[PDB]
């Protein structure tokens, strides 16, 4: 529950301030797939999250083929409109799926690991990310993985 | 000056914890030498740090060829009569210069990077060094570390 508190606060916290449609948070399995575990999305949109709680799968073969791909690096993607992307198929089918438009994902790191993402979405129309949003949901990731690792620190040791 | 009261409050917690004679703070150059940037150390010893808060230089040869040594790895070294270790002359020299007779050695880990050393000392005395302990210390470094990387996000970020 008291990472539930930190998922929600900076999930929040993000959709607040770029004013985006749906934020996701989604941590890495060791195969390198991967669960949404947090969205905070605008009551107008259709929520990922069942009523049981339950997320819905993304099987990003890309990501686990390439153990996190580009975020190993800390790097970010971020895509204006995805429809103009050149992304294959399988991929955009999933985009739409989840009414993605447009995305800003960017690597939360946990200590030394990449334990998962954190997407900022928006459903409706596309949208030009701005270098500086880019810099700020980076430095929300970094701090989240920080809290992340400082509750881990607390939980299991005493 | 906020990183030097980390720096102070952890190591007299460790000095406090572990009621050993002094505690360092050691932090790696880029080419892996490295320097003590704290010390908390009982009144009745001769403090490393003299009037002008300067510290003495540890050459160490080996840490620096081997890029940090063990501590990659997050392993830790505990020695408890550094006079029966086996130790290489240049090494025990220094022990014996800085009035080092038992030694708890820990990495200090800041985000991803082997960032420092953090070190627990008996001066007078050999110590058998507990299971325990050298978890405990383990986890004070840590937590250190990681209040080391959330000072540089809240610092340099805004
Ligand atoms: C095809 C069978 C499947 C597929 C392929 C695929 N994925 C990518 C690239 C990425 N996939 C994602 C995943 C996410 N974006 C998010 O916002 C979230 C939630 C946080 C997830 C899980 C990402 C970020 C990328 C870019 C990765 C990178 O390192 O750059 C590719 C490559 C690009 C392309 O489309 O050609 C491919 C082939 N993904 C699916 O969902 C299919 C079932
Ligand atoms: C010889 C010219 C020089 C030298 C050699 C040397 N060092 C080691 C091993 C270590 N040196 C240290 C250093 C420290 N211990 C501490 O508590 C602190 C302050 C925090 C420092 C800087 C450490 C921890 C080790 C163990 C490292 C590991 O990976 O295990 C060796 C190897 C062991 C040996 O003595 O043979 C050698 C040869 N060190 C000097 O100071 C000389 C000038």
């Amino acid at each position: 529950g008291s990472l539930q508190n930190i998922f929600r606060a900076t999930s929040d916290e993000v959709r607040h301030l770029l004013s985006c449609d749906r934020v996701l948070v989604y941590r890495f399995n060791p195969d390198w797939s991967g669960e949404f575990i947090h969205e905070s999305v605008a009551q107008m949109w259709e929520p990922l999250k069942d009523l049981q709680n339950n997320f819905p799968l993304w099987q990003d073969t890309y990501l686990q083929e390439n153990e996190g791909g580009r975020y190993r690096n800390h790097e970010s993607l971020a895509v204006g409109d995805v429809e103009t992307a050149g992304f294959t198929d399988c991929h955009l089918d999933n985009l739409r799926r989840f009414e993605i438009r447009a995305f800003l994902t960017v690597p939360v790191f946990v200590g030394e690991q990449l334990w998962g993402l954190l997407g900022a979405y928006q459903n409706g129309a596309p949208r030009h990310w701005q270098a500086r949003e880019i810099h700020l949901l980076h430095q929300i990731a970094n701090q989240l993985g920080v809290a992340v690792y400082q509750a881990q620190l607390l939980a299991r040791f005493q």
